[PDB]
DNA sequence: AGTGAGTACTCACT
DNA sequence: AGTGAGTACTCACT
């Protein structure tokens, strides 16, 4: 109800310009256009609000990344779809991204960036499952480790929503993905 | 100065530490450093002075040594490696100064210093992007994909490693593996 | 409301006390209220807002009541010195602010304020000047001295006397033998 | 030479700080460190010529005194007449506030602000003595002249001083805009309408 | 509305 | 160069 009148402003905020800093309570329940202390009538902490935030990160991540496992056989094509979808998630929700690339989580508890991190590891351990099965499906495996080979990965997606939040959300992700993907798809070998 | 220089080295070291995670008040950094927090304002006209200087060591190790590759290596491709080994190891033994240049330690401080960290950043890209378009008239051949695209796009592995190197709390060691990760690399020299 | 003006008023109060000659730091101010700092912020964004409540108070009152003696009052010497006596009065009556109309208590705030303390000498010596000039135009004489010179003349006085109230620690009261100094006034009034 | 040589510097600094005084950074704190620098030492060194910041003050309000009380008693010399002496000693108030307007806002007792409590008592001595002397003046209208005042004595002074003290805080207020001795020769008049 | 501990920065004497 | 005590103002939770 109030609950997600209030994480939708605080992502809108997370993406405006003024996401580059703390969002205070005070500013906040100003943006839902209610009083700090309605706010703990609806999330036991600040803490509590972002820690949604991640959760629904998570949740559309590991659902859509389901679903490409599903509607998709091939594993080269599934990684494709696996890093455009991060790519793309991250690009249609800056805010968010703030979140994930950690910055955003620096005005709060540590707590916060170790849900982070299991995040991250959960999408590395389906990315590892992808290559892993590429072997059942296609015959042959990979010349380089498995475990390297989905750091490789991962490394030029957190990357590019790295620079993606550096310029302050000018350099757009999913930008020429189209040309990028021949050169990752070159790596795995 | 002495205490110039030490209280810059604290600020890196608190950096590292668990203390990173969080805002470098300039009490804890007196705490830290041994003195008064008006000591501090004594070589430093303001907390934002600190990270400048440290933005500074930066810039000019990471372009300095990026220079000295270039004029001992003549190989394109060579040339490549050396520059992202450096980017990674540098990070690895400066975990302090690496949760400034992934833009974490910037959060609490001046929007400006970020786009001093993005002018680095542009500074290398420039580099590589030199040295991917010299590879024609050296080797003669040129590259399959776009100049500007590859230098992007081994960036973007570099601020990844870094990315992740700061998440993990330093676990997480750039250089490691890095031999079996070049290779994947070179591929994309396309 | 119930502790916006519980502010202010505690705050006159030690512009009245002799802490008055010194800084009134939120530190001391939030003590003599009986609150914390933070509270302070919580009816007033800037201290210099608190000075400014203060000012438009004594704005209100004067430019007020004067007015109200040109509308009641209609015989030039009678509208003179019921001016000149509300400043004295208002000015012994509020020992804070009359540290304010002097300009001491805003030596340690904005420098804004003290223009807003001198727009109001302007407007005092405004409504002098008038009473002054339309000397001829109701009882057919003039004043054997500039008008202006006469109205700077009286505000002289008064500013004297609220100065000298300041400076003695509030002991010299400035109504003590008005009634005995005005024909020293009127006599200037040539 | 050596004593000669500090008493150069230590009135170096005072040659300084009155001039910050009057300068428009004059409204606000004039720091040690910044003083320093409108001369060119170091805090420390600044110590090595004064005890402390107050006694920096005391010696100006001193030269404040000196002046004006001597060039007080020497107008009670070459003046015989009351009314004569009364309008030179206000314009002597008027004027030196004038010609330092640094060290006015030492006598009209902003400046003050920022230092000890203890110096704004020093000040207040200063215009006692000042009004004592023009009580004097007052008094001796009667033997040189055969009749006195109609008003009291004591009210008479205070009511000049009052103005001189009033023409003083304007002249600050205004960011020593309102010159003081200006239209002297065309106020007196109005202020001699008060000694009756 | 109210606050505990904080937050980068300052000053006169050292 | 070094600091004990400031300074005006802030914040997430009350």
């Amino acid at each position: 109800n109030r609950r997600e009148e209030i994480l939708q402003s605080l992502a809108l905020m997370l993406e405006s310009s003024d996401g580059s800093q703390r969002i205070t309570t005070a500013k906040l329940a100003a943006s839902v256009g209610v009083s700090e202390a309605a706010l703990y009538r609806h999330f036991p902490s600040k803490t509590r609000m972002f820690d949604s935030l991640i959760e629904f990160i998570e949740d559309s991540l590991i659902t859509r990344i389901n679903l490409i496992l599903k509607d998709e056989k091939d594993t080269t094509a599934r990684l494709r779809l696996i890093v455009l979808l991060l790519l793309g998630f991250g690009e249609r929700n800056p805010g968010l991204t703030r979140i994930l690339t950690g910055h955003a989580l620096m005005f709060e508890q540590d707590r916060l960036q170790g849900r982070i991190n299991q995040l991250f590891e959960r999408i590395e351990a389906q990315l590892r499952q992808v290559l892993r099965e590429k072997r059942m499906r296609e015959g042959e495996g990979y010349a380089t480790d498995e475990t390297l080979l989905a750091s490789q990965i991962l490394a030029f997606c957190e990357g590019m929503l790295s620079r993606f939040v550096r310029s302050e959300f000018k350099y757009r992700p999913t930008d020429d993905f189209d040309a990028r993907w021949p050169l990752i798809a070159a790596q795995l070998q």
